[PDB]
This record gives structure tokens, sequence and C-alpha cells, in this order.
């Protein structure tokens, strides 16, 4: 690794990770599952655009008519990351597994929750046991069986690789 390459891990964190997986959109769009989304992966609601816009105005605090700024995207993103972290730490099932993980895999954990929500993740009984037991190849094969990955592979693939390796390699060379 070059001097530069060794710096790359210090430039990666959960925010940068999710920013790559989710992208950044300033107008309402439908995600890969068809759900109204804005900003950096902010799911507004699970078909009526009108509902999605009302949730938007509620989330941002002004009349947005479907559009936000980059600064507003960031603030909402930071709130969503905080919610995912808090969701793990309060959960009797996820906290122990999360605690056992290294820093990089903890980012993958927070990412997984950000994308699927707490109960979805906490339902992956086998994967969670594999993670705690450091069976990284098995955890990754099992994650690759999930609907979460399979219905929308490009959003999940780097997270799965990150669970396998505990490195940031999947986020290099975009």
């Amino acid at each position: 690794p070059t001097t530069e390459n060794l710096y790359f891990q210090g430039s990666m964190n959960i925010f940068e990770m999710l920013r790559i997986d989710e992208g950044l959109r300033l107008k309402i769009y439908k995600d890969c599952e068809g759900y109204y989304t804005i900003g950096i992966g902010h799911l507004l609601t699970k078909p009526d655009l009108n509902a999605a816009k009302s949730e938007l105005d509620k989330a941002i605090g002004r009349n947005c008519n479907g559009v936000i700024t980059k600064d507003e995207a960031e603030k909402l993103f930071n709130q969503d990351v905080d919610a995912a972290v808090r969701g793990i730490l309060r959960n009797a099932k996820l906290k122990p597994v999360y605690d056992s993980l290294d820093a990089v895999r903890r980012c993958a954990a927070i990412n997984h929750v950000f994308q699927m929500g707490v109960t979805g993740v906490a339902g992956f009984t086998n994967v969670l046991r594999m993670l705690q037991q450091k069976r990284w190849d098995e955890a990754a094969v099992n994650l690759a069986k999930s609907r979460w990955y399979n219905q929308c592979p490009d959003r999940a693939k780097r997270v799965i690789t990150t669970f396998r390796t505990g490195t940031w390699d999947a986020y290099k060379n975009l």
C-alpha cells in the first residue's frame, strides 16, 4: 500500500459509506424497490407522491415541494444515521453482536440497519450468530441469500463484502 492507500481508511466512516451506497439526490425519486426517497437514502414513505411530499415537509420543516438542499440532505442523513446507531444500541439482540465487531464491521452493521430497519436486521438469526462467532465467509454467503440483497444488489453488495473482510476495499476505486 502507498502512503496514500494507508490514509484511505481514515477518510472512510459510516457517513461516507452510506453516501456511496445511497447516493445523493435533492429531488424525490423512487428507489430500487419503488419507494419514494430523497437525500441520502431517506425513505419518505412506503405509492402516493402526495404522501411522500407531506412527509418531506414534515421532515425538513418547510414547504419543500419535493426538493431540498445539500445542507438539508446532510442534516436529515445525520439524523437517520443517529437513529440507526441508537436502534442497535438499545436492542438486546443487536447490541452484543455489534459490540463484538471491529470498527469497520460496526459501520457495516449501522449501514444494514439504516437500510433494513432494526426488526429486519434482528431477524437474521443465523447471520448474527455467524458475525459474533467471526465466521465471516459464512455470514457473507448468508447475507447474499436475503431478499434485501437480491431485490437490490447494487445498494447492498458493498455492505456484504465489508462484513466479509472488515476492510474498506469495496468502497475504493468508484
